[PDB]
């Protein structure tokens, strides 16, 4: 009933799956990273994100961005979709007629190169769509091995300063061929005599092999190339003579070498080569091998490798003795290990210099994608990993890395709006993009988002897009309050709004509290260094923030994991321990002003307590409201406690019963209203100063447990419930207002409650009269559904799955203003020139051909004009 209530999605956070790819553009500077269902989201500066969602829900294998304007797309069944970053729509699908195994584009180029699993390759017009009537044969079945199995191309890659000249390799030879001429330039064979050692994982030594090739690269220079293979050598040629400067791998030299009394000095298991990226610095003199390794075992087997070769000798003055030197003895090596044992899945460095030499123009951070889909980055050439959420987009927090918990929490704008216009994001790194303003009405209360991290990191935020909502954040790190590396998954957390108060619990079972305010602006910090329970972590305080969550307190109780934690608005913080213990802290002070184990009072087999609660209201029937802390047990069982204001500004705590209230154990929400005016009763400062007054609110408690809702009476014995078919995920009261007189203002309390299989349900109290019935609109994990909350707007916080979370709305009218959209293309960014072959390093040999007279050669000297807007505008 009631046309007051319908089910709409606000808002989504997260990914709606897996990440699986990425790529960005320089020019525009924006990062693109897509999922294996087919969505591509697109980030910009502050918040700046679009969403593109490709027709197919294949998976994506590859991106690029062109022009500055088109992101073209690639999915698993080898379909190539273009993207306008300017219309953000699809421009064309095209499917291509053979097996992709490999590509290349360039930023200033309108073609993509394309190699075929028949050893083919063919190229596309990205601008005009249109396939060119250039294509290449199987060179290596007709040119160097006939009698060998046909071979698909490895790898194609542009040379980095001649655009008429491509690197291709086939799995037993490599070559370089010029568009323009239309033939071989040279070709490079790597075959190793019989004992050679040869690669690490090279097999039968003994006689005479030509590993197969895995990928081809160009030194930035462009007169050098590396060949990588199976067996994980590292082959240098000089791109013009041919000549094989030297053999290697991450470890040895002279690897081409016949050594039949070899021995591999090697205390280190070999891990097979999966990528290789040839960077360069600012200055392209400069530059370094980053490579990744797959995995062996199971076992953080993936660190990468980075090989500094420093300055490059001049070509023309250096002989092949020296550019061997120069390769055998870098600059540097070192190994830069990853904080997961989990496999890689992309590797995207992020350029500063500018968008060529393949994109590796001096990276100063490197985006990994991992098989799990947690986003790591490191900064490079240091190696030092960060997950400082104010790095991208807050929606892409919820990977860096992956949350173990979160909640969400109505908070009253008064303060909240104060603390945010203090918390600006100043410092992501992305630059492209403009967001799009979108204005929220005012309102008494916002949405808090609140999310844990395995890292030991909690990130605090609004969930609107608002002026000041927006770009806003606050981030804390549980690894500098306690000092320590690991052992720091955040385990449950609670937030109360009213005082913008935190508690934070981790694995181990310690507890730290954090409260927004001004801060007080050693390395042997550790919880074990007192014997009490209640460690003061205050100068742990991070440094240069003037204002924020500043720690207080840890709580080492050294009685294992917490059972449930609640950091009430009246200055409480409540904890009980799966092994039994119960512990009350009053902040004021901090003290412990009560610690028992329940084991001892429960008259079922009550393990711990599973859910407070704190409130204030009557107890029994004694005349006046109280301050009670009222808990719930794993069995069924409701602990109603006293807290009452004693001598000297102290509290005593006092136990008024234990109740076995249902047989549908373990409660896991608690929850309050007045029975005359229905109106919140959960413990708030103001009601707490208003007891001197004496009034007396009688009111009704909400026990939510497995799979059914218990209405009691503190005090009393008489009471009511409500069961559901499934087991419930989430519970919580909704105070709606609703106009309907002449200006008449009619508020309802209504509980809202959502079972673990996904079904939404709106209910009046006390009677439990259904309003709405409706199943979300997609799958959602059992893992995760458990830490949806109800908000007291009606909407509701609820995490889908490891990388989701959607805002949605039960209240059918509201202040909705039509969807909106960023803007990611700006206009008149100049793409920078790009490099060329330097008549000071290898002057002549080389045939300059400008894009204009590529395009013919590639177009035909008829070329039609392209049907896109975009291809004008990107000029
Ligand atoms: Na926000
Ligand atoms: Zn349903």
């Amino acid at each position: 009933k009631n046309k007051i209530f319908s089910l709409a999605e606000t808002n989504k956070y997260g990914m709606s799956s897996k990440p699986i790819a990425a790529a960005f553009d320089f020019t525009q500077n924006l990062l693109a990273i897509a999922t294996v269902t087919g969505e591509v989201h697109i980030y910009g500066q502050q918040q700046v994100e679009v969403v593109i969602k490709l027709e197919d829900r294949s998976a994506i294998k590859e991106m690029r961005f062109v022009k500055g304007i088109y992101l073209v797309v690639i999915n698993a069944k080898d379909t190539v979709y273009v993207l306008s970053l300017y219309s953000q729509k699809v421009l064309t699908t095209v499917f291509v007629p053979g097996k992709i195994t490999s590509i290349d584009t360039d930023a200033s180029l309108d073609w993509m190169l394309i190699g075929l699993q028949n050893g083919s390759m063919i190229v596309y017009d990205i601008d005009r769509d249109q396939l060119s009537s250039f294509k290449l044969d199987n060179l290596q079945k007709s040119s160097f091995f006939p009698a060998a199995r046909l071979s698909p191309i490895v790898s194609i890659q542009w040379n980095p300063r001649d655009i008429g000249t491509v690197l291709i390799s086939y799995e037993y030879v490599t070559l370089t061929y010029s568009l323009v001429e239309n033939e071989i330039k040279q070709s490079f064979i790597y075959e190793l005599p019989p004992f050679a050692p040869g690669g690490d994982f090279s097999e039968k030594t003994n006689e005479k092999r030509t590993p197969k090739v895995i990928q081809s690269l160009y030194h930035p220079n462009s007169l050098h190339i590396i060949t990588i293979h199976e067996d994980n050598s590292l082959v240098f040629w000089d791109a013009n003579s041919g000549h094989m400067i030297m053999a290697r791998t991450v470890f040895e030299t002279e690897i081409n070498v016949p050594q039949p009394d070899y021995i591999r000095d090697s205390s280190t298991n070999a891990a097979k080569i999966s990528k290789v990226y040839w960077m360069c610095e600012n200055n392209p003199e400069y530059t370094s091998l980053l490579i990744s390794h797959k995995s062996i075992s199971r076992g953080d087997n993936q660190s990468l490798t980075m090989i500094d070769l420093g300055y490059t000798p001049r070509y023309s003055i250096t002989s092949y003795e020296g550019m061997k030197n120069y390769y055998a003895n870098p600059k540097q090596m070192k190994i830069f290990p990853l904080p997961t044992n989990v496999p890689i899945v992309n590797i995207l460095p992020i350029p500063r210099q500018s968008p060529y030499f393949a994109g590796c123009h001096n990276p100063g951070l490197i985006l990994l994608i991992l098989g799990n889909g947690e986003i790591e980055t490191m900064l490079y050439p240091s190696g030092i990993f960060t997950d400082k959420a104010s790095l991208f987009p807050q929606n892409l927090s919820w990977l860096r890395p992956l949350a173990t918990t979160s909640m969400a929490a109505s908070v009253p704008n008064k303060l909240w709006l104060g603390a945010l216009s203090a918390a600006q994001n100043k410092d992501y790194l992305l630059k492209g993009g403009v967001r799009t303003k979108r204005q929220k009405l005012p309102a008494e209360y916002g949405t808090a988002f609140i999310t844990g991290h395995s890292n030991g990191s909690v990130r605090i935020y609004d969930a609107s897009h608002g002026d000041i909502q927006d770009n806003a954040s606050f981030e804390v790190n549980l690894s500098r309050t306690l000092n320590k590396a690991k052992e720091l998954a955040v385990d449950k957390i609670s937030f109360a709004a009213e005082t913008l108060e935190l508690a934070v619990s981790i694995e181990t079972g310690d507890v730290v509290l954090f409260k927004y305010e001004v801060n007080q602006f050693f390395r042997r910090f550790s919880l074990n260094n007192t014997n009490g329970v209640l460690v003061d972590v205050r100068d742990r305080a991070p440094t240069g923030v003037r204002q924020g969550f500043m720690p207080s307190t840890a709580v080492h109780a050294n009685k294992g994991k917490t059972s449930a934690i609640n950091n009430s608005n009246i200055g409480f913080v409540g904890i009980a321990y799966a092994a039994g213990s119960l512990m009350l802290i009053d902040r004021r002070g901090p003290a412990i002003i009560y610690m028992e184990n329940i084991r001892e009072i429960s008259g079922a087999q009550s393990a711990c307590v599973t859910c407070i609660e704190f409130v204030i209201m009557e107890y029994g029937d004694d005349g006046y409201s109280s301050i009670l802390m009222v808990c719930g047990t794993d069995m069924g069982e409701v602990i109603t406690y006293k807290i009452l204001p004693a001598s000297g500004g102290k509290f005593d705590v006092q136990l008024m019963d234990i109740t076995n209230v249902t047989s549908k154990g373990p409660i896991h929400k608690i929850d309050a209203f007045s029975k005359e005016t229905k109106s919140s009763c959960l413990a708030t400062i103001p009601k707490m100063q208003n007891l001197s007054k004496g009034l007396c609110i009688p009111g009704i408690v909400l026990i939510t447990g497995f799979d059914d809702i218990r209405l009691i009476t503190l005090g009393k014995s008489k009471s009511t419930h409500k069961g559901f078919k499934y087991p419930l995920a989430a519970t919580g009261l909704s105070y709606i207002s609703t106009v309907e007189k002449n200006n008449d203002r009619k508020n309802l309390t209504v509980i809202i409650t959502l079972e673990i299989n996904g079904h939404l349900r709106v209910f009046t109290i006390p009677d439990f009269k259904e309003q709405m019935s409706e199943h979300i609109p997609f799958p959602i994990a059992a893992k995760y559904i458990t830490e949806s909350s109800v908000l007291r707007n009606g909407d509701i916080a609820i995490r889908v799955s490891e990388f989701q979370a959607s805002l949605f709305s039960t209240v059918k009218e509201q202040d909705t203003l039509a969807p909106v959209s960023d803007t990611l293309y700006i206009n008149g960014i100049r793409i920078p020139y790009r490099p060329q072959v330097n008549s000071l390093q290898w002057a002549r040999g080389t045939v300059y051909c400008t894009p204009a007279q590529l395009n013919e050669l590639l177009g035909g000297v008829n070329r039609p004009a392209s049907k896109y807007k975009e291809s004008i505008i990107a000029e």
